[PDB]
């Protein structure tokens, strides 16, 4: 495409994905709050116009100005038909089958969104047909076969998603009764049989409240996002007598899982298995003590310790402080985790499972910017902490930690699960952290729109693993301390879950505030540091 014609494309995507009314062709991605998912998100939204962006070179270049020069014509189509048949399960299903939950057909995500002035059923219920239409993995059921458990994306047949009405106009315990509804949402959903998804839609006296749950094996952080998007787009269409259009698909989690499952065993993967020597040499196997001594440890004995930053101090997080060591948010965040641990364990090694989104450009001929899925990546992260003090070398090492593998550590668990036993790696496969940690991103410009926000009655964070009666109340709790971290309404917000059974409120209460002293003080050092950089780190 004309170069020109790139540039004012880039500039609505990028005002849009960033919620900046006017972008510049000479401003910087980063320091107007661009971040891994939002440089996703402006590749989706390229895909589009049938342009394609390699997001690392979103990393290298990052201004509109130098951008249009890497952009290029997408030069394949992805299907755009109805998807069905059997699919491998992917890395992070496999991790999930191996678990066997207790009633794991429990073991969702959910998310609630308002419109003051209400909805309208009859519309939700196209809109909704359009999307599991669209969207075809959510479509899924899981068979057993063999004792083996098979994943089948049906086609257009039986029932795809749930819808209920609830008339609360004359109920003055609104919250109550949209708690104690939507849990019999959650916890029935049949995975051999379908449907996966579940949308209640609450009417109350200060507008419409709706509600939806999807099990996980189908959806992640991303997709939701996805999902509000064409819900919006969507509602709008039919509001206004159009026809219901959704962009085009992006390639299919049948042939992600296809193509994924190739590069398994592929030399050229198969060659970054040096790169993960490095676990083999973690044998400390630190244990982090506990405050009671506790056994089979059950989701609803799980709790959870908040904290959050101010917007002034998540803005300068978001645009002031990446610049300094040319960061992303997780070497931030990891830096932080390292002090408090240290402080508050007195730990000076540890092993924590790090999340990520997943979405890593491992796969030449693929594009999943607009895929629905479930896409999360896991892989074992090293906290070393020596100096203590010099900042400036503290996070430059944990900046060196999550650069020493490729692709954000991808491939772990592609090892683990998908490459075929004699060619797998000689890794620690055996290791289980204690501590997991997942900074799910900014929801502000996909939650808040022109048609919906979000709902007051919404208790907590819906996506993380505090989300109310996401899962199964009797399936075991897999991680001490499960910390999740995401941007609402402007502010950082970290939650530390742990068990109750576990520890004392107050024992987690420490190691909270511990990690906000230590974030914020390294807030305040990478604002005072320029951007001096010449070329990258990365790996």
């Amino acid at each position: 495409a004309p170069r020109n014609e790139i540039e004012e494309t880039l500039v609505t995507i990028w005002q849009d994905v960033l919620g900046i009314e006017k972008i510049g062709i000479k401003d910087n991605f980063y320091a107007l709050g661009g971040d891994s998912i939002k440089a996703i998100q402006v590749a989706a939204r390229l895909h589009s116009y049938q342009l394609k962006l390699e997001t690392k070179d979103l990393l290298k270049y990052p201004t509109i100005d130098q951008l249009v020069h890497y952009i290029k014509d997408s030069k394949r189509r992805s299907e755009q038909g109805i998807v069905e048949g059997e699919i491998g399960l992917t890395p992070i299903q496999h991790w999930f089958f191996e678990q066997q939950f207790t009633n794991m057909h429990h073991w969702n995500q959910s998310y609630m969104l308002y419109r003051p002035n209400g909805f309208d059923k009859e519309i939700l219920l196209r809109v909704f047909n359009k999307i599991v239409e669209h969207h075809d993995a959510l479509r899924m059921i899981y068979k057993h076969h063999n004792g083996k458990i098979v994943q089948i994306n049906r086609g257009l047949e039986g029932t795809l998603f749930d819808f209920y009405t609830f008339d609360l106009t004359a109920n003055d315990n609104e919250q109550q009764v949209i708690c104690e509804e939507s849990a019999r949402l959650q916890n029935s959903i049949n995975l051999e049989v379908g449907p996966l998804v579940k949308i209640a839609l609450f009417h109350t006296q200060n507008g419409d409240h709706l509600f939806m749950a999807i099990h996980h094996l189908v959806v992640d952080g991303i997709s939701w996002r996805i999902l509000f998007e064409d819900l919006a787009t969507a509602y709008e269409q039919a509001m206004h007598q159009q026809t219901i259009a959704l962009p085009e698909k992006t390639d299919s989690f049948k042939d992600w899982s296809i193509e994924l499952e190739k590069y398994a065993n592929s030399e050229l993967f198969l060659e970054e298995a040096e790169y993960w020597h490095h676990l083999n040499y973690y044998t400390d196997n630190v244990q982090i003590k506990k405050d009671y001594v506790t056994m089979n440890n059950k989701q609803k004995n799980i709790r959870y310790v908040g904290m959050e930053l101010t917007i002034e101090e998540t803005e300068k997080l978001l645009k002031n402080v990446n610049k300094a060591y040319r960061t992303e948010i997780n070497d931030i965040l990891l830096t932080a985790l390292g002090f408090a641990l240290k402080e508050w364990a007195d730990i000076d090694k540890i092993v924590i499972n790090l999340e990520g989104h997943g979405r890593e450009e491992i796969l030449e001929q693929m594009n999943i910017a607009r895929t629905v899925g479930w896409f999360t990546s896991q892989y074992p992260v090293v906290l070393d902490m020596q100096k203590s003090d010099d900042l400036s070398y503290q996070i430059k090492l944990m900046k060196e930690n999550l650069r020493r593998i490729p692709n954000k550590g991808i491939g772990y668990e592609i090892f683990k699960y998908l490459t075929t036993e004699y060619l797998r790696p000689v890794l620690p496969f055996t290791l289980k952290p204690e501590i997991n940690f997942n900074y799910l991103g900014q929801f502000d410009t996909d939650v808040k729109t022109e048609l919906f926000t979000r709902s007051p009655y919404s208790m907590g964070n819906s996506l993380g693993p505090d989300g109310k009666n996401n899962l199964g109340p009797e399936g075991e709790s897999y991680f001490v301390l499960n910390i999740n971290g995401f941007i609402e309404e402007g502010k950082l917000h970290i939650t530390f879950s742990y068990n109750e059974q576990q520890y004392k409120e107050d024992t987690i209460q420490q190691l909270s505030r511990s990690y906000k002293q230590h974030l914020l003080a390294i807030i305040e050092h990478c604002v005072q540091k320029e951007d001096t950089e010449l070329t990258p780190s990365d790996f």
